[PDB]
C-alpha cells in the first residue's frame, strides 16, 4: 500500500538466508520501507537493477543475522514483496545434508518438503472470513526450479535437481535420534529451519517461489556434529558462487512465469470458500 | 451458565463440518447464545426437536464457512454444548482418503487418530491448579460408533467400520512427501484438519463423541490433487445422505451412553490430581 | 539478579517431577524467591545442604502438582537455577515404557530424545539479536549420566543405561495409533511430557543436565492403559528409592563437570552469531 520512498516497484524478489545479508548484485540501490498489516519486515528492502530487471532484496534474518528462524515475521516479509509487484521469488538458504552424496558446497534445488515446525504462530494469511486451503502437492515453482538448475549447469557447479527438505523448529539442531528419523524413516534429503511458513505464504500470494539451497554440513552424521559457526563459515566461503548464479538467472526472468509450470500462480481460483 | 433465551437444554449435539452449515433436520428451531469463559462459539447454536429428542446443532466453521480449522474456538464450542446438557455428540466431517478402497462418497467411522497439529493454542480445558491427564487410548465413544455403523448399514450406504484419522494443521493441504509419510509410514487411513483438539475437549467434558466422516477426495494420490472447491462440491452433493443418517440415529439416542462402551464418560475419575 | 533472601547460592539443582514436591533431602532449608525476566518459577526454590554440598530444589509442577506440563514456565525455572550458580542439574521424572524389559519400578538414564511437543511457546532463550543455535546431538551431560548409573548400581537398583525419550505435548495421553508410531516407527524407549523445552534451555545455559527417569507404566500396551492416578501412585510408592539415589550422588558433585564429558558446558562458544 504505502512505500517510502513512494512509487517503487520490483519484478524479482530475492530472499537471502544465512551468510547473505547484503545484495551485492543490485546496481543503483534504494532502501525501501513497505507498509504491511503485520508490522516490520526483517529489514529494509533493497531495490535496484540487474541487467535491466528490477530486483528486491530482503535478508530474512536482517542485516547482521539479528532474527532467528522462529522470530521472523514471515507474513510481513511476503506481504512486502507482493506489494512491490514481484512475480518471482528466489530464496537462498543454507541446509544440512542427510545423504553422503549431497556434499558441503553442493547446491540443491528441492522439489518437496515436510513441515516439522511447531512455533511459527501463523501458517497462512487467511484466518477468515474467506477460508483458503491452497493445494501444495507440488509446492515449488517448476519454471523457476528449472531455470536455477540450468544456470548451475552452465556455470559448472554441482546442482542436485531434486530433494525433500525437512523443516525443523530450532533454534537448537537435531538430536541423533531425531536425525535418524528424518533420514531413515522420512527419507528426507536436506534439513533447514526457515522454509516454513515462508513457502506457504508465497503460494497463497500467487508467487513463483523456488529455493536455491547450499549444503553447509552433514547434520549429526560427520565425526563432528553441525555447529552454527561452521554453517556461517561455509556460506560466507561460497556466497560468491551464489551471487554468480543470481547474476546468471535474473536477466532471464524479465518475463512472466509459465502458468502450466507454476503450481501456485492461480492458487486462489480453487482454494477459496 | 447464562443462555439467551434462558432455560434451554438439549440431549444430543451435532457439530457440522464442511458443507453442513444449517441443521436441516431440526423442527421448531431456536437460535441460542450460550455464555462461555472462552468467548464466542463459532455461531449461534440451533436447538430443536427430532422425533422427540432435543438436538443442538453447531456449525464448527460458522454459517458461510467463515472460520478455518486453525481459528476455531474449540473450547467455547465444547463448553457451550456441555452447558446445554448434551450427552452425545455426533461430529460430521469431510476427510481425504489415503487408501484406494476408501472411496469418495463412502462414510468412515474412525476408531483412532494421530495428532499432527501444531497451532491450536489450547489442547485442554485444564491449565491448573487441578492437573488433568485423560486416557485416550480408545478416543471415540464406542456406543455411538456402533450406532452410526448400524444406521449406515440399514440405509444401504457404505460405511467403513474402522480408520485412523491423521489430523494436520493446514490450512494448506499436504505436500506429496508429507502424504507419503501419513500413508506409508504412519499407516493412516483418512486425513482432515478439525478433529483435534475438538475430540480432546469432548473427552475431558465426559461426552460420548464420535465422528461420521465422509470421504471427499484421495489427497495427493489421484491424477488431480485435492482442492478446496472439490471438497465442498462433494460434501454438498452428499449432505442429503448425511442428513438421512442423522434422522435415523438421533431417535435411538433418547437414553444415555452405556458406561462400558464410553471410554470418556467417567474420564475425570482417574485423570485429575 | 535479585534474590530474597539476598546472597543465596547453590551448586547442584534438582528438578522434581511427578510425586516429588518436597525436597526431603535438604538440611537447613530456606525458601528463596529469585527474580527472572520471565516472571514466576513454578514455586519457591528450596536451598539447603546435603553432606556439605549446597542444593537447590524446584518442583517443576509446583507444590501440590498445580502446574501441568504445557503451562510450566520453563524459562523462569532454568533462569532461576542458573542465577543461583548451579553447575549440575538432576531432573527426576516419571515416564512410560514402550518396551517390555523397561518395567514399572525400573530407573532409566536416557541418552537421546525426540521432541513431539507443539504448544510450549518458547523453545529457547535467544530470540535475537544474537542468534544462537546450540548443538544437541548428544543432549544430556555424560558426566552426570555416568554418576547416576553408578549410584543405582551401587544401591542395587535396576538402572537402564540408555534410552530414547519421546516427549509428547499432552496433557492427554497417547492414542493407540500414536503409541504404535512412537514404539514401532520411531523406536523410542520411554515417553513423557516435561523434558522439552527444559533440556533445551539447560543446554543454552551451559548447565550439566541429566534425567533420572522412573518407569511408572507401559503406556497403552498393558491390558489397562495408563491413567494419571496410576502414575502418581507408582511414583509416590518409589520416591524413597529416588531419594536414596540423590543422597548417594549429590556428595560426589562437589566439583565441576568434566568439559570433555559435558556437551553443553561450552555450548555458546560455537553457537552464537
Ligand atoms: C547459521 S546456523 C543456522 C541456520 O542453519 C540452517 N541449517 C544448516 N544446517 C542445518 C541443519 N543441519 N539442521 C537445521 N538447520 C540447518 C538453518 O536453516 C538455520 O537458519
Ligand atoms: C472445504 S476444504 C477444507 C476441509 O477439508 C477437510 N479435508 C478434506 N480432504 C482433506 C485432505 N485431503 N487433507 C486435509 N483435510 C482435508 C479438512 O478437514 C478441511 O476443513
Ligand atoms: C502424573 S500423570 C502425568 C505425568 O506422567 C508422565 N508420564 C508418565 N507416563 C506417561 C506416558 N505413558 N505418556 C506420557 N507421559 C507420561 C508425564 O511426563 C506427566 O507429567
Amino acid at each position: 500500500e504505502i512505500t517510502r520512498p513512494p512509487g517503487v516497484r520490483a519484478h524479482v524478489g530475492v530472499i537471502g538466508g544465512s551468510g547473505l545479508y547484503d545484495p551485492g548484485i543490485v546496481e543503483n540501490p534504494v532502501e525501501v520501507k513497505v507498509s504491511t498489516p503485520y508490522g516490520n519486515p526483517s529489514d529494509f528492502i533493497v531495490v535496484g537493477d540487474v541487467a535491466g530487471v528490477k530486483v528486491a532484496f530482503l535478508p530474512r534474518h536482517g542485516r547482521g543475522h539479528r532474527i532467528p528462524p522462529h522470530a521472523i515475521n514471515y507474513r510481513a516479509n511476503i506481504w512486502a514483496l507482493k506489494a512491490l509487484g514481484v512475480k518471482w521469488v528466489i530464496s537462498v538458504s543454507a541446509v544440512g545434508s542427510l545423504r553422503e552424496d549431497y556434499r558441503p558446497g553442493d547446491f540443491v534445488v528441492p522439489d518437496q518438503f515436510i513441515d516439522m515446525t511447531k512455533n511459527r504462530r501463523h501458517y497462512t494469511f487467511y484466518d477468515g472470513p474467506v477460508t483458503v486451503h491452497v493445494s501444495m502437492a507440488d509446492p515449488f515453482c517448476e519454471d523457476l526450479r528449472q531455470r536455477l538448475i540450468d544456470s548451475g549447469r552452465r556455470l559448472g557447479y554441482t546442482v542436485h535437481e531434486r530433494g525433500t527438505y525437512v523443516c525443523i523448529e530450532g533454534p537448537r539442531f537435531s538430536t541423533r535420534a531425531e536425525s535418524r528419523v528424518w533420514k531413515d524413516v522420512f527419507k528426507a534429503d536436506i534439513i533447514g529451519m526457515t522454509l516454513v511458513p515462508e513457502i506457504n505464504l508465497a503460494c497463497e500470494a500467487q508467487l513463483c517461489y523456488a529455493t536455491l539451497a547450499m549444503v553447509t554440513d552433514y547434520d549429526v552424521w560427520a565425526d563432528r556434529p553441525v555447529t552454527a559457526e561452521e554453517v556461517e563459515r561455509v556460506m560466507i566461503s561460497n556466497v560468491e558462487r551464489a551471487r554468480r548464479m543470481l547474476y546468471d538467472v535474473i536477466p532471464k526472468l524479465a518475463g512472466e512465469p509459465e502458468l502450466e509450470r507454476c503450481s501456485c500462480c492461480r492458487a486462489l481460483d480453487t482454494a477459496a470458500i
